[PDB]
């Protein structure tokens, strides 16, 4: 049987106090809901909340009934604001009133009041004391002292004014100057910050003072001015008090106060010590001293008071300085006072038994420090009529022991600052004399003037390529993505000038030259109309109407330009060269601005045209020849359009992954085909070695690019398992196969030969894609974007390999925008999570911040709610930012989402967006999801521009977010992903976290802001949990 | 800034206020029962030159408020904006 007695069969009683101008009552109406709902029976004395403002029709329609006096008292649980006293009405003490076997709920204070405890020990009743609470962690909730200072200390500042004569704000108006009321606040515990607050906020300044070290630095928090004394000793009082200073310490500060006596105009006084009375800090003589009609108000004349002239109770006006002396302060608010009573004593009985229909609250003497029964026994003072006050110690002193580890910044500090400043003058010094002597070695190693021109087009073309794709917008990084794969299409530059014969081809080498122009079509359609679908799904339906077929009016003038000085005489392809880079230039940097997009799509159409324009009519092809290249461009780029239409938005980064293979086998098929149409002119050639170097590792990189992006799609589609297959030994297979293509170069130099040259040629094209086999199935599904990207700057580079070897400058120029692109990108990500490329691409364990090993444990347990609640919940707030990540769109829950914020932004709320770096499958892909489910883009943030509005915001919905929320990254500095950049959501008010179980993510192998106090899981699939609070909001509110 | 169904316009001569019709009267003191049982404090300061204040909150209109509401009327002296306030005492 469970011990104890049911809640039906007991009954709570809140009387009426026949002390002396007593108003505030024991229970307010929303604590007779309570305890109702719990399962007790309430009866009320008639006349009970009247002085308090609750009238008897609320505790009616609470549940609970009005009865008599006597036998509310003979009641299971007698619920006071004070002790027992005399009533003069019955004549009959109110101990003597009780029942038996009852249990009260007041402040007895049982140091002080022997006779109280003599009587209800002789009627044989269990009392608890709010008083006796200790101030620890756990009891908080529950601290009726805490509750009366707080009520005490906003009484006592609004008691200063109605009695103090002038302003506190003071403003300038054009009649005069009128300065602020000055305060000072004499001990800043519950009561003096209190003070502190409601004075500072009301206008005034505060100049305040305590002995404690702490209570300063509170002071400080508030705004005040913390005020010091220059006898410097100690802040006694073990357990977080005060003690009794020394003589000399008071007489200094008694000589600090009267200095700063005669220049305040109010003095609320609240020093106190624990189990003594309050020390006298100011005379008659520093008193009589301020300002006549100053207001002096004291907040211990209860237990002595801090005055040489204090009549406790009175407001006599003592020539002018009007000195407060009330001793019942709480009662004047006696609505506020009842309110925050009935909290805490509905809190504590709530918490001493937290089971349902059974009350029992063991009172054991074991002693654990910080846990309940510390409270238990700390709290009861009389049990069964033995007196049991003097409670023993506890036996560990946890709460108060500096073990504290160091946030990961803080470990972080000690990595900067030892870091000596010669070596990093030195490291610098280093990195610029590497690069210039390569400049000397690439100097050295040119054979003509072509070479020259073309390094130094490179190096401008690259630095413009730096600085344009930083200036993107974080939420257009997909069209990003996408404009350099409609870009990267100009392979086909490099297969038209090696495509000969006539309608079909003659030799091998213009087969490969059909085949790269045939692919790089497909490159060109299909990465322009994703494109445009993608930059369609930003647009407004607010947005004014836009007029895009106008920018056919300079390319209609610049390749119609181009033709009728073709059909003149003129040669402008080295122009129309310079022309198509600065459109492919200014197709990326319109792509910056969100009002500018558009244009950053139509400039590269002009520039990809007007490029394959000058390539076509500078090499003057016969009919027939220039009908095979028309029609591998028009199949190539039908095959374009019909893919990128068909595609839904969710599975671009497969398709993304399926465009740089074919950049990569087009590379291929470009540096072997000029390998062969080539070779008959290497023994009558300077530049001979040259231009097999840049076939070379044109071939490498292509190799690399084609095997890795087919292993990316097969990993992304689903086809491969997303588990990073390790071989045995991996590490050495690796560099054996990067020995051999490096060595590989060196039969290829040295030999004149043809068959020693195209046998290196394969063999370094099958080492190149079993590199990218063997280095892309070691990876892992989830860091798989990593690969997205780092090939995307492959991509790039094979076209600057494409343009070293053909002596092309649009090549060069549009191969170093790509691959700044690709780079630019996989940095971002790196540094969105603390990984490196090294970390990622090879394989490590975790962070590059992360330490030793043995991450802290997890403690608590986690809040679980349903729909009701949680829709109450959003129903409450007034400021709702939304965390998605991949499991919102796996599920394909972003239209009811999208609904839902358009709803509640129909209702006047703040409905926000935050979105972390690495939160999608795709650089930027979450802000385009979002896009086609609807929402404007201007209520979608990113992680830095929405990181310092948690505080103040009102509700936190993560939908599907794991690592990108958790709070180990900046506490465990054991964590696997220990210094992370994370959405810090436990900052708000409230958070909700929908997922399917409590498990893991990816990493991190538990989460902490689920076992936190503040947060309240959701469980179920997103997709059926979205539809439900669509549902709710929709038939709640239409 | 609340606000009414009825758009006259409330200026006169110059910067000070005029006397208004009883239709808007009427609906003023309709806004007013509606937002006189949410509120907790409030201070009528409404005061026209030439004549009387004008008479806002009935003496059931006010009796609607919770229990312990506090009520400032700034134009007691000038008749008063309640039909329910002696004009120099608590
Ligand atoms: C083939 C020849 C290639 C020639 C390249 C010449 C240009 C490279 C050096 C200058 C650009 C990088 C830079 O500013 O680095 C300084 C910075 C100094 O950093 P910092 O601490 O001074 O920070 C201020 C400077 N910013 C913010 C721009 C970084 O160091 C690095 O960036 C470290 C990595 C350098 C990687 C390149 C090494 C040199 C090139 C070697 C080529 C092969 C031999
Ligand atoms: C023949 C082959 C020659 C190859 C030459 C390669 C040079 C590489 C060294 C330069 C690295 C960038 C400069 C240093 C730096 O700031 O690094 C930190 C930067 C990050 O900068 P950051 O964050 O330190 O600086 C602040 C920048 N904002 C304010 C915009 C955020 O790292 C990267 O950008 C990573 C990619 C590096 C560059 C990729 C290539 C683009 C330029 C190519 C030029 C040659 C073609
Ligand atoms: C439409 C494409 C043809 C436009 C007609 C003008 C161009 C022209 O002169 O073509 C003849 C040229 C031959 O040049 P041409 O030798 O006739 O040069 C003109 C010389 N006079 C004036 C004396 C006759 O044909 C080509 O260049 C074939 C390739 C056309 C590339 C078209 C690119 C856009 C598609
Ligand atoms: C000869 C007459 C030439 C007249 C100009 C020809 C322009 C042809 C089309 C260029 C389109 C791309 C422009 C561009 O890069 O804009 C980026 C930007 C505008 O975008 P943005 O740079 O402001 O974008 C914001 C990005 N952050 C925040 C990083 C700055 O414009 C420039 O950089 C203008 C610099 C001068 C460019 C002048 C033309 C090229 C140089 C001369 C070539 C001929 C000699
Ligand atoms: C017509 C007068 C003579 C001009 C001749 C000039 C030479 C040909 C130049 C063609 C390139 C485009 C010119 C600049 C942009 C014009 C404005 C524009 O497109 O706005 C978007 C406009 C309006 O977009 P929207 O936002 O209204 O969306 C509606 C989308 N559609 C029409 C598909 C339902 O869209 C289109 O024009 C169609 C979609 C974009 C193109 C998709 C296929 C791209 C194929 C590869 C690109 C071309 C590469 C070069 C190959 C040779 C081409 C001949
Ligand atoms: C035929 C012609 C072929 C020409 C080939 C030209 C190749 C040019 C290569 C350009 C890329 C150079 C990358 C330098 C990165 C330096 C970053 C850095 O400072 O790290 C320290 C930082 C240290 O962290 P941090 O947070 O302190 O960042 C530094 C910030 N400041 C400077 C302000 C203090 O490391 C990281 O952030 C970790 C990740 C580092 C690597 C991230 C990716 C780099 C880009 C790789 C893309 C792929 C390259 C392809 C090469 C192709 C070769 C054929
Ligand atoms: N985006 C990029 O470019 C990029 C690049 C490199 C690496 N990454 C990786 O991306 C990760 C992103 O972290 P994250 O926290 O966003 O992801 P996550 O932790 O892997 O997943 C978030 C959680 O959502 C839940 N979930 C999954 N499908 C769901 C569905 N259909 N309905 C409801 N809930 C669902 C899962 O929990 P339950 O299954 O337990 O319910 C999962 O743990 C990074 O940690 C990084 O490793 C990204
Ligand atoms: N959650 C929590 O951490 C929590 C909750 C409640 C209370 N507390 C602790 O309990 C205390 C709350 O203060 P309180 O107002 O309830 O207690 P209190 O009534 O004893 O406060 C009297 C104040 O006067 C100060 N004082 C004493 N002698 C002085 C002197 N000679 N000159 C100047 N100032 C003097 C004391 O330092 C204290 O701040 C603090 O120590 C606080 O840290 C903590
Ligand atoms: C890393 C940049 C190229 C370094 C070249 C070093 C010197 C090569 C000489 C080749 C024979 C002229
Ligand atoms: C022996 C002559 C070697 C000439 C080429 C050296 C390497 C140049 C590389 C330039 C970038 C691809």
């Amino acid at each position: 049987v469970k011990p104890g007695i049911p809640y039906k069969q007991l009954t709570v009683g809140v009387p009426k106090e026949i002390f002396q101008n007593e108003k505030r009552v024991a229970l307010s109406p929303a604590g007779v809901q309570a305890l109702v709902k719990q399962g007790f029976n309430v009866v009320v004395e008639s006349g009970a909340g009247e002085a308090s403002k609750f009238s008897d029709d609320h505790y009616r329609a609470a549940g609970a009934q009005i009865q008599g006096a006597k036998e509310v008292l003979a009641s299971d649980l007698v619920v006071k604001v004070r002790a027992p006293m005399l009533n003069p009405t019955l004549g009959i003490h109110e101990a003597d009133l009780l029942k038996t076997s009852g249990t009260l709920i007041s402040f007895i204070y049982p140091a002080q009041n022997p006779d109280l405890l003599n009587k209800l020990s002789k009627r044989n009743t269990t009392v608890l004391a709010m008083d006796q609470v200790p101030r620890v962690t756990i009891a908080q909730g529950y601290d009726a002292l805490s509750s009366m200072a707080n009520i005490a200390g906003y009484k006592a500042v609004v008691l200063a004014a109605n009695h103090f004569g002038r302003f506190f704000t003071g403003q300038i108006t054009a009649a005069g100057k009128v300065p602020p009321a000055k305060i000072l606040i004499v001990g800043g515990g519950v009561a003096g910050l209190a003070s502190a607050g409601a004075a500072k906020s009301m206008g005034a300044i505060v100049r305040g003072f305590d002995t404690r070290a702490a209570a300063l630095e509170q002071f400080k928090s508030l705004g005040a001015e913390p005020l010091e004394v220059d006898l410097k000793e100690s802040g006694e009082g073990q357990g977080g008090y005060a003690k009794e200073m020394s003589k000399e310490f008071i007489e200094a500060e008694m000589k600090l106060f009267a200095q700063q006596c005669k220049e305040v105009d109010i003095l609320i006084s609240t020093a106190l010590i624990p189990g003594k009375k309050a020390p006298i800090l100011f005379n008659k003589e520093m008193i009589e001293s301020m300002k006549e009609g100053s207001v002096v108000v004291d907040l211990a004349a209860e237990a002595g008071g801090n005055f040489e002239t204090t009549k406790p109770g009175e407001l006599y006006v003592h020539k002018g300085i009007t000195h407060i002396g009330y001793t019942d302060l709480p009662s004047r608010m006696a609505t506020q006072a009842s309110t925050l009573y009935s909290n805490n004593i509905t809190k504590l009985l709530k918490a001493i038994s937290p089971d349902k229909d059974n009350f029992y609250f063991e009172v054991k003497d074991d002693f654990d420090f910080g846990t309940m029964g510390h409270v238990i026994r700390g709290t009861v003072v009389m049990k069964d009529g033995q007196v049991i006050f003097p409670a023993p110690t506890p036996k560990n002193i946890p709460q108060g022991a500096p073990v504290k580890q160091k946030t990961v910044a803080e470990l972080e500090a000690e990595k900067a600052a030892t870091i000596t400043p010669f070596r990093k003058t030195m490291t610098s010094a280093s990195v610029y004399t590497a690069g210039l002597t390569g400049i000397l070695g690439l100097g050295i190693a040119a054979p003509n003037l072509a070479f020259s021109q073309m390094v130094t087009t490179f190096g401008l073309a690259g630095i413009v390529g730096y600085h344009t794709v930083w200036g993107v917008t974080p939420a257009l990084h997909s069209p990003l993505m996408s404009v350099t794969n409609a870009i990267s299409g100009l392979t086909a530059v490099g297969g038209l000038v090696l495509m000969g014969g006539h309608l079909y081809p003659s030799t091998t080498s213009q087969g490969l030259a059909a085949l790269a122009t045939f692919i790089s079509s497909v490159n060109i359609a299909g990465g322009f109309l994703v494109t445009q679908r993608m930059l369609d799904m930003f647009k407004r339906p607010t947005d004014p109407p836009e007029y895009n077929y106008l920018y056919l009016l300079p390319a209609g003038t610049f390749v119609g330009g181009y033709l009728a000085s073709l059909y003149s005489g003129y040669n402008i392809e080295q122009i129309m060269y310079l022309g198509s880079g600065l459109c492919c230039v200014g197709a990326l940097a319109g792509l910056s601005t969100q009002g500018t997009a558009r244009l950053g799509n139509a400039l590269g159409m002009i520039g990809v045209a007007g490029g394959l324009a000058a390539t076509l009519g500078g090499l003057k092809p016969c009919p027939e020849l220039l009908a095979q290249m028309s029609g591998a461009m028009a199949l190539g780029g039908t095959i374009g359009l019909t893919i990128a239409k068909r595609i839904q938005i969710s599975d671009l980064p497969q398709l993304v992954a399926a465009f740089h293979s074919l950049v990569g086998l087009a590379a291929v098929l470009t540096c072997i085909a000029e390998y062969i149409i080539e070779y008959p002119h290497f023994a009558t050639d300077a530049a001979a070695n040259l231009t097999k170097i840049v076939a070379y590792l044109g071939t490498y990189i292509g190799g690399v690019t084609f095997s890795g992006s087919l292993v990316a799609y097969g990993k992304l589609q689903g086809i491969l398992k997303s588990a990073p297959l390790l071989l045995p030994g991996r590490h050495l297979l690796n560099a054996g196969l990067l020995a051999a293509s490096v060595g590989g170069i060196i039969p290829f130099m040295m030999d004149p030969s043809f068959t020693t040259g195209i046998t290196c040629l394969g063999s370094v094209s099958a080492l190149s894609a079993v590199m990218g086999v063997t280095l892309t199935a070691a990876i892992g599904g989830a860091d798989m974007p990593v690969v997205i990207t780092v090939l995307n700057s492959y991509s790039g580079w094979a076209l600057c390999a494409e343009g070293f070897l053909l002596n092309n400058n649009l090549l060069t120029i549009v191969g170093a925008l790509i691959g700044s692109s690709g780079a630019i990108l996989s940095y971002i990500m790196c540094v969105a999570m603390n990984r490196s490329l090294a970390n990622v691409i090879l394989g490590g364990y975790g962070t590059t911040s992360t330490a030793g090993g043995k991450p802290m444990e997890i403690s608590g347990t986690h809040t679980e709610i349903n729909l009701d609640n949680a829709i109450d919940m959003i129903r409450e707030a007034n400021s709702i930012i939304i965390t998605p990540g991949y499991g919102l769109c796996a599920a394909k829950a972003q239209y009811p989402i999208a609904d839902l914020v358009k709803m509640l932004s129909e209702q006047g709320k703040k409905v926000r967006f935050g979105i972390h770096p690495v939160a999608g499958r795709m650089p930027g892909q979450l802000n385009v999801l979002l896009a086609e489910a609807g929402v404007p883009y201007d209520i979608v943030l990113e992680m830095d521009e929405i990181n310092h509005d948690f505080p103040d915001t009102d509700l936190v919905l993560v939908i599907g977010a794991n690592d990108t929320v958790n709070s180990a990254a900046q506490e465990d500095p054991n964590s696997i992903i220990a210094g992370m950049p994370v959405l810090e959501v436990w900052k708000s008010k409230q958070v909700i976290v929908m997922k399917r179980s409590l498990g893991v993510g990816y990493a991190a192998v538990d989460n902490p802001i689920f076992y936190k106090p503040n947060t309240a899981m959701l469980l179920g699939d997103a997709k059926k949990t979205c539809d439900a609070l669509q549902a709710k909001v929709r038939e709640s509110y239409q």
